[PDB]
């Protein structure tokens, strides 16, 4: 699809079972997303954000559908304002940004 | 111009006769910039990223050019960690996230 940006870019995603919305956000390098249970072992890791940093749990090659698509990579669990899908996951969508 | 997302989507910008670089950013409803002077009256705002919030200034019918396209808009001067590019100037170039 394409979105315009008059309204927040919020797709559904389906993860580790659980449906949510979280926010195509190029400004992420990273997928971090807080509402959610991942099974198995994590890496510690600290992000840092507009006022300040975070403490998230890495979870490495997790299986999640972006608005239908199915890709694996890392996903990031931790308190965010706002789930958010990073450039880590947009790439294997094949997005881009067009003006 | 279209861009992919395996690198982070930075343009140019000229504010206030000031050249700095800034990130096109679709999670960020607003544009924030750090290393900028603006002239004239502003009004104090709080706004909230991951890891928390910071106290910003609210400055309104800013003249800024973004990639070549002159656009007035509201800017939020403060501290972030990366000059961001919000919607509110992203919709004044049609911008659109394509997948
Ligand atoms: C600030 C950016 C440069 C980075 N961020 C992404 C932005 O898109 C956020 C998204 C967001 C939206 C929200 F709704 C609430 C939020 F908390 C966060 N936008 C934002 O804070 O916007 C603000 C301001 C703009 O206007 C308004 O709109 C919403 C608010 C408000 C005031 S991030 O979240 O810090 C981030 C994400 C992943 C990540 N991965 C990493 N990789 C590792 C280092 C290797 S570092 C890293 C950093
Ligand atoms: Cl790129």
């Amino acid at each position: 699809p394409q979105i315009t940006l008059w309204k927040r870019p919020i797709v559904t995603i389906k993860i580790g079972g659980q449906l949510r919305e979280a926010l195509l956000d190029t400004g992420a390098d990273d997928t971090v997303l807080e509402d959610i249970d991942l099974p198995g072992r994590w890496k510690p890791k600290l992000i840092v954000g507009i006022g300040g940093f975070v403490k998230v749990r890495q979870y490495e090659q997790v299986p999640i559908e972006i608005a239908g698509h199915k890709v694996v990579g890392t996903v990031l669990i931790g308190p965010t304002p706002s789930n958010i899908i990073g450039r880590n996951l947009m790439t294997q969508l094949g997005a881009t940004l067009n003006f």
